[PDB]
């Protein structure tokens, strides 16, 4: 059985699919199109800075770009006839996930990305980051030092954290001094941390009146762990709380395999997921890979 995977980060570079919109005519108009919906709330071109024109570190800029091309090419597969037996997403990407599993409208979805980003641009600047943590969660929580939370579990020893840089920057000494493998990651904001504890209203302001209807493709969400069979469910609040509350991915990954799913697919321009679930199974399948953007 096949699931959609729909990363977040780590698969964003310079020129995300110039060539790839050169070239392919399904995902140029339909990219068109996302830019169209997308309009009324961008203050650039989408077509300039996926072609790699404008600036990768502004974060809402990116992320709507990234959903922008996840919506590209999750048609680009539709194409080719692949049917999504499941659909599921990773933090921001989970938008996507419920962009195309029929769950969400792809305006709304649009809208709420947009919003999103703009959200956490003008707050979560300069205020954490993540660090790429590969030990079990136990060991991690046995190492986690105050002012940082795990961002998310993976697997048995991934473990993304997140936290105050000031605390971040204490752990990987503490962790460097005990010479184990761990990395930083050149974002300014701890997200799913208490800092998402500080912008609640605005984001259950603008996040308001979005019509959640009944997922068309089956979704896993990982705020839940769960299934999803209900419209209006996915709410607001729903993504505040994905934003809020750690991912699960290493957990999803599990109850997913013994539902009989084994053909994954990380939809993405460069492989992050791949790893961190092909050691669980080892049936995953990459999409793209950074400056391989040809077709």
């Amino acid at each position: 059985k096949v699931v959609w995977v729909f990363p977040g980060q780590g698969t964003q570079w310079a020129g995300m699919g110039r060539e790839l919109l050169a070239e392919s005519p399904v995902f140029a108009e339909r990219i068109a199109e996302c830019a169209a919906a997308l309009a009324p709330w961008i203050d650039w071109s989408l077509v300039d800075v996926l072609r790699g024109e404008g600036d990768l570190g502004r974060v809402d800029v990116l992320q709507p770009a990234c959903f922008a091309v996840m919506v590209g090419l999750a048609a680009v597969w539709e194409s080719v006839g692949v049917r999504p037996d499941a659909v599921v997403g990773h933090s921001q990407g989970e938008i996507a996930a419920a962009c195309v599993s029929g769950a969400l409208s792809l305006e709304d979805a649009a809208k709420v990305v947009a919003l999103r980003s703009q959200a956490i641009a003008a707050e979560l600047s300069g205020r954490g980051g993540m660090a790429s943590v590969a030990l079990g969660e136990d060991d991690v929580v046995s190492r986690l030092v105050d002012g940082v939370e795990v961002a998310a579990v993976n697997g048995p020893s991934s473990v993304v954290i997140a936290g105050d840089a000031h605390a971040l920057d204490a752990t990987l000494e503490i962790l460097s001094g005990e010479g184990i493998r761990v990395r930083r990651v050149a974002v300014d904001y701890a997200s799913h941390t208490r800092h998402v504890e500080d912008i609640r209203d605005t984001l259950a302001e603008t996040l308001a009146g979005i019509s959640a209807q009944a997922p068309a493709v089956p979704f896993y969400s990982t705020v839940t762990s769960e299934w999803v069979r209900d419209a209006g469910v996915l709410d607001g609040g729903y993504w505040y709380r994905n934003l809020r509350n750690q991912v699960r991915f290493g957990a999803a990954a599990t109850a997913l395999l013994e539902q009989g799913h084994t053909v994954f697919v990380e939809v993405s321009a460069h492989p992050v997921t791949v790893q961190p679930l092909s050691e669980l199974t080892g049936d995953a399948i990459g999409t793209l890979r950074r400056e391989d953007g040809g077709l």
